[PDB]
């Protein structure tokens, strides 16, 4: 999912 931190959910990024 967070392959390139694609989604807003992908925090830290």
């Amino acid at each position: 999912t967070c392959e390139i931190c694609a989604y807003a959910a992908c925090t830290g990024c």
